[PDB]
């Protein structure tokens, strides 16, 4: 039992876009780290109706990178909007105390909005992973837009996970308007941009309870035109993308670095990298 792990997570609001040629960079492996522990989440359209038939190359592409690195895959979820894939390194997993579960939880009747779980153990301590997606406009179990429910939250089951983390576009946005923002963000006053943002009106009608986001540095994530640096001022620049942690039982969970992926620029929203390092 190693005193200590590291994660890495990325989420990306990905929408049609495809596997890129560079998942080292997208999954923060660049500079040589070889963290025990990956989770990729995305969100879009149509996964599970691989129209573009899609699906194999991603599982080509992950595959001979990360089982070259030591890595085994968990568990790939997919539904038409979210995909959830986690990673272990081989050399931490016990087949008799692994217990790898998955839950989704949709809660609409054309199963486009909820979220998914992944859990699993090591060393004798549990970690769960979320991804969740909503839209603004329907009914929920909140009467809020954001992307909580309360099944997705493994923090409120009677025996607690020791390592959690709830990584994707959470349908909190920056409420101000688009010119305030764009000043703010021309200014780097992130902090003062942040003090809009709509987490903490969220934690404030008790949903997300106890999640700490790391603290962040970095510009919206949301609206660029695609493949420049430009905001689109149609919508009021947000940060989509967000990775959340907790513990249930006390555990150490530090952040190491928190980033947006500023160099994949397809899309109108940029992925976000979190790094940890978790004390069993
Ligand atoms: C950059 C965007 C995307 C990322 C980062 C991504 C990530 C992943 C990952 C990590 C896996 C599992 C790989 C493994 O087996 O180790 C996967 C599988 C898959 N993805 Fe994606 N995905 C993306 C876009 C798409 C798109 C656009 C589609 C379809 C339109 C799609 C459909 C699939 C399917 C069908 C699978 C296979 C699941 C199975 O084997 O049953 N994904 N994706």
């Amino acid at each position: 039992p190693p005193a200590q792990l590291s994660v890495h997570t990325v989420s990306w609001n990905s929408g049609h876009e495809r596997v890129p040629t560079n998942l080292e960079e997208l999954l923060g492996l660049n500079s040589g780290e070889t963290p025990d522990v990956i989770a990729v989440a995305v969100q879009g359209f149509g996964f599970q109706t691989d129209k573009p038939q899609q699906g194999p190359a991603c599982v080509k592409n992950f595959q001979s990178l990360l089982t070259s690195k030591g890595y085994t895959k968990l568990k790939n979820t997919i539904t038409e909007t979210m995909g959830l894939t986690v990673y272990c390194l081989e050399k931490h997993l016990d087949q008799n105390t692994l217990k790898n579960e998955t839950i989704i939880v949709t809660v609409d009747d054309q199963k486009k909005s909820g979220g998914i779980v992944t859990s699993f153990t090591i060393y004798n301590k549990r970690f769960s992973f979320t991804t969740s997606r909503m839209s603004d406009e329907d009914v929920t179990s909140t009467n809020t837009k954001y992307a909580y429910d309360t099944r997705l939250d493994y923090s409120k089951k009677d025996d607690p996970s020791d390592f959690l983390f709830w990584i994707g576009d959470l349908n909190v946005r920056v409420e101000t308007n688009a010119t305030h923002a764009k000043s703010l963000v021309d200014q780097n006053n992130i902090d003062g941009l942040m003090a809009f943002d709509q987490l903490k009106k969220a934690k404030e009608q008790k949903l997300f309870d106890g999640w700490t986001e790391p603290q962040v540095t970095f510009k919206p994530t949301y609206k660029f035109k695609p493949n420049t640096d430009e905001y689109d001022l149609s919508a009021t620049p947000s940060w989509t993308d967000r990775a959340l942690y907790k513990s249930g039982t006390g555990k150490t969970i530090q952040p190491l670095s928190y980033n947006s992926l500023t160099n994949y620029k397809q899309t109108e929203h940029r992925p976000v990298l979190a790094k940890f390092r978790v004390t069993l």
